DNA sequence: AGGACCC
DNA sequence: TGGGTCCT
């Protein structure tokens, strides 16, 4: 065990090709998807035309007065085409992480190898590639690692060419040798296309980024961090000292994150399997009296008891949490957990006034059902 | 309970 | 600015 063949999927403007599956007549059509004042994602057509990612209805009509829009906020069939295709993934191979509800991580390696025991002294030299090759480099069939990394490219082909013909779904590929390049190269060109990375363009791929908060990991807080100290580029941070990092950010935050800077990552890929929690949100312009409006949280319930139900596990907590109208807070919730009822387990009525309960003891509000068993 | 990070 | 995961 040592060098590893990962398999980034990402799929293209995720809620946006679920909307044109389900109605045909917006194909073609520049659509976006609406949560609120928000057109959170929209297809390709749209792109060209202006439209950009989570930019508000506004501005995006008056970039596209003619851009088609979809309510998005009921997460429903996003979530539901998001596990088909974790499932369809985990066919292929069980160690499938999902991130957020259109990518997913697999660990190829295993696969791999057994793929390369099959082959032949001979057809081993026959071996090519499927899609792009990072930085357009070249292959040397001699070197293992470049084998090891094709055949990976060829498992991800037949990924997408399987999710497209068993759920109609289009979706880029990153295949290298850990999470982190995986991801940073599954973005390279990229409507429905893969690229692979062989290792001689690991620092040409790192290099390519324009600063560090572009780097998995990285959040908006630490890049804040890393500039008031005058680290902006990647190689900064690859250069910048050890000690000044690990004593400023916890050596463990530091040493990570370094390593990142240099193209390391040695997280393994985790099998996510069913999910930790379930929850449901509801934001409005601040139209809460502070009671009586808890027949929202009536509703989030509802769908709640739904989805708990269906999955098969009970959940053994819930919680609810809430925002406050005033200046600008960056960053405002609160929450009050609390155990459920080993009785109430095995349905509403109870529920609700359980949370009402939680509720007092207290612009959004959601209810979330977690610790799962 | 709250925080950081991610899609 | 509708959901999630895991760490302090
Ligand atoms: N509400 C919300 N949705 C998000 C956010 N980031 C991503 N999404 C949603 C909208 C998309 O349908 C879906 C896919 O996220 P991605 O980051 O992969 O971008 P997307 O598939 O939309 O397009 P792309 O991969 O750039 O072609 O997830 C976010 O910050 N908020
Ligand atoms: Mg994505
Ligand atoms: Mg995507």
């Amino acid at each position: 065990a040592s060098s590893r063949v990962i398999v980034h999927v990402d799929l293209d403007c995720f809620y946006a090709q679920v909307e044109m599956i389900s109605n045909p007549e917006l194909k073609d059509k520049p659509l976006g998807v609406q949560q609120k004042y928000l057109v959170v994602t929209c297809n390709y057509e749209a792109r060209k035309l202006g439209v950009k990612k989570l930019m508000n209805v506004r501005d995006a009509k008056e970039k596209c007065p003619q851009l088609v829009l979809v309510n998005g906020e009921d997460l429903t069939r996003y979530r539901e085409m998001s596990y088909k295709v974790t499932e369809l993934l985990e066919e292929f191979s069980p160690v499938v992480e999902r991130l957020g509800f259109d990518e997913n991580f697999v660990d190829l390696t295993e696969m791999v190898e057994k793929r390369l025991q099959q082959l032949q002294s001979d057809e081993l030299s026959a071996v090519t590639v499927s899609g792009h090759v990072y930085n357009n480099q070249s292959i040397n069939l001699l070197d293992v690692l470049h084998i090891r990394l094709l055949v990976g490219s060829q498992i991800a082909a037949e990924m997408r060419e399987a999710m497209y013909n068993q759920l109609g779904l289009t979706g880029c590929a990153g295949v290298a040798s850990n999470k982190l390049l995986a991801k940073l190269v599954s973005g390279v060109f990229k409507p429905n296309q893969q690229t692979v990375l062989l290792p001689e363009s690991c620092q040409h791929l790192i290099h390519s980024l324009n600063h560090i908060k572009e780097i998995p990991g990285i959040g908006y807080k630490t890049a804040k961090c890393l500039e008031a100290l005058g680290i902006n580029s990647v190689r900064d941070l690859q250069t910048f000292s050890p000690k000044i990092l690990e004593k400023e950010l916890g050596i463990s935050v530091a040493q990570r994150i370094q390593k990142l800077s240099f193209g390391e990552d040695n997280s393994p890929v985790i099998l996510s399997g069913p999910p930790q929690s379930f929850s449901e949100e509801d934001s409005f312009k601040k139209c809460s009296s502070e009671v009586e409006a808890k027949n929202k949280i009536e509703e989030l319930l509802a769908s709640l008891l739904n989805r708990v139900c269906q999955d098969g596990r009970k959940p053994h907590t819930v919680r609810l949490i809430i925002r406050r109208y005033s200046s600008e807070k960056h960053y405002g919730r609160e929450s009050r957990q609390c155990p459920i009822p080993s009785h109430v387990i095995q349905v509403m009525t109870p529920m609700v006034d359980i949370l009402m309960k939680l509720f007092r003891n207290m612009t959004l509000l959601s209810v979330c059902f977690c610790n799962l068993k």
